[PDB]
DNA sequence: ACTCGGTCACT
DNA sequence: AGTGACCG
């Protein structure tokens, strides 16, 4: 209607390194690229755990939480990056610097939020506003998104670049033609600039990346998914309703747990389109009032959430699992492992403070113990007035120790965890 | 023995 | 301050 908001405000973009750790191998070593590889933590446990997995290689069903055993039994020619092991523990810096290569990158054509190592939002409508002005009354040619599919077309060729082209030229022809709407034309130009951007990185890192664009977070995150890999997809308005109409709910971003469980089983629906059925209030009465109000607006393809300008982590984390026998058992075993994380820890700490101007002030340590349903024991917190591992190692020892039910230590510790949190200027 | 990272909501 | 859901 007149007064009904559309959700068509921003552009908004979602940007993943396909299958990033592998591509940071392959770069270092030439001899894994264009080959079925997948990058391993350990060996020695049924030849370690892989994490990432390259595309050739998820063709022959690898996938990551797999035994490198395992995935050898579905893919004998595969080939294995190691992630680099420090002081008894994996150590994920490689990846974090490649990862701060390709934001610094980004950063020159949008604002961005970091929302992981991998994966980045942008937001475009400041920029893709510049562009217009720069580009008016200018038909945009096809050459300028070489890898962006449309999403819902063609409607209306059996090769995937033909059918690609085809929903290109018909998205093109009736943008050109005035048939579509202004909001769609943004979206147009934000891919634009998506391919410009993903260009850049590639020519500069190496590194390829699968996007997504649209209007708001959700659909950006899903967009960019439907495309893989080293591909783009442009998700309308006008393309929602059907789109979402088969779209089973565990799909949208947050949906994919206890909560979109929920919804499927009260609701007694399948997919994301038959959320438009109930009204503001009925969600809201199942879910609460937050959690409704954000189903009855996301289900008509529209998401408030703001991307935030963030470049760099909230947090720096480091921790390590102590499965079956390996769980500590003694008091000096546990103060060993504490002492290697919080080393690795103010590492870390000493190259943010120097490179990005702030300090952590607040340290977290958590806990599990062996027989706990619950991922964590315990989480406890104190000062982190000082860089130095001793003494984080010191402090976290304290707060834990009274857990001890009782030289030996009982029950044994099956999780370490250490964060450094509450940052301040610097 | 589905790691080791992370952000955000609830109370 | 502490627990936990959610993402991959």
């Amino acid at each position: 209607g007149p007064h009904m908001a559309t959700g068509q405000d921003r552009v908004v973009a979602l940007v993943d390194m396909d299958c990033f750790f592998v591509q940071v191998e392959q770069r270092q070593n030439p001899h894994l690229r264009n080959k079925p590889c997948a990058v391993v933590q350990y060996k020695s446990w049924k030849g370690g755990g892989i994490i990432a997995v390259s595309y050739e290689a998820r063709a022959f069903g690898v996938t990551r939480s797999m035994w490198a055993d395992d995935a050898k039994k579905l893919c004998p020619d595969l080939l294995l990056a190691q992630v680099r092991e420090s002081r008894g523990k994996a150590n994920l810096t490689k990846y974090r610097e490649a990862s701060v290569e390709v934001m610094e990158i980004m950063s020159r054509f949008a604002v961005i939020e970091r929302a992981s190592i991998d994966e980045a939002y942008v937001d475009l409508t400041s920029a893709v506003q510049e562009r217009l002005q720069k580009l008016q009354g200018q038909p945009i040619s096809a050459d300028l998104l070489p890898s962006t599919y449309i999403e819902g077309l063609p409607q209306g060729t059996v090769q995937k670049e033909g059918m690609r082209k085809q929903g290109l030229f018909q998205w093109l022809d009736s943008l050109q033609i005035d048939n579509l709407t202004s909001p769609d034309l943004q979206l147009t130009v934000g891919a634009v600039i998506v391919e410009e951007m993903r260009a850049a990185i590639e020519r500069e890192t190496g590194f390829q990346c699968s996007a997504g664009i649209s209007h708001n977070k959700v659909l950006a995150k899903l967009a960019c998914g439907l495309n893989k890999p080293n591909r783009q997809t442009l998700v309308s308005h006008g393309s929602v309703p059907q789109l979402f109409s088969q779209m089973p709910i565990r799909k949208i971003r947050s949906l994919g747990g206890k909560l979109g469980a929920s919804v499927i089983e009260i609701l007694g629906i399948e997919y994301m389109g038959e959320l438009t059925q109930f009204t503001e209030s009925q969600l809201q009465s199942h879910f609460g009032e937050k959690n409704g109000s954000w189903l009855y607006a996301m289900c008509r393809g529209i998401e408030h959430d703001p991307v935030k300008p963030r470049q760099l982590p909230k947090t720096i984390g480091c921790s390590k699992n102590f499965p079956g026998k390996t769980a500590l058992a003694t008091r000096e075993q546990v103060q060993w492992w504490l002492l290697q994380l919080a080393q690795e820890l103010e590492e870390r700490l000493t190259k943010d403070r120097n490179d990005n101007d702030r300090v952590a002030t607040q340290l977290v340590v958590s806990i599990r113990v062996q027989g706990d349903k619950r991922l964590s024991s315990l989480r406890r917190c104190c000062a982190l007035t000082r860089y130095d591992a001793h003494k984080m190692s010191h402090d976290a020892f304290t707060v834990i120790k009274n857990c001890n039910t009782s030289t030996e230590w009982s029950p044994p510790l099956t999780m370490l965890f250490l964060c450094a949190t509450k940052f301040s200027a610097s």
